[PDB]
């Protein structure tokens, strides 16, 4: 097929990584994404029964450019001899509030 406008440019900060090796943990990822740029936090989705690892995760970056900066690097990279991919994940979070005065 042939696409016209090749460019989303709608990064929010979170990245969508898939095909992560079981070994790949919240730390490993960071250790890598850290060499590319700054990181805010990591999130490795897991099952509810075995609670091991679904097979994908997401690393939150301070700002937008911060993430996209690393995406252009990981996007189609090999972490420890793998073939995972990286691209704009999107925006997914739940509201939350906390006390101030006590």
């Amino acid at each position: 097929g042939s696409s016209g406008s090749s460019g989303m440019a709608s990064d929010e900060g979170k990245l969508f990584v898939g095909g992560l090796s079981f070994d790949t943990n919240e730390q490993s990822l960071e250790q890598v994404f850290s060499k590319y740029g700054q990181i805010s936090e990591v999130v490795v989705v897991k099952d509810r029964e075995t609670q091991r690892s679904r097979g994908f995760g997401f690393v939150t970056f301070e700002n937008i450019d911060d993430a996209k900066d690393a995406m252009m690097a990981m996007n189609g990279k090999s972490v420890d001899g793998r073939q995972i991919r990286v691209d704009q994940a999107g925006k997914s979070s739940d509201n939350r509030s906390g006390p101030s005065s006590g």
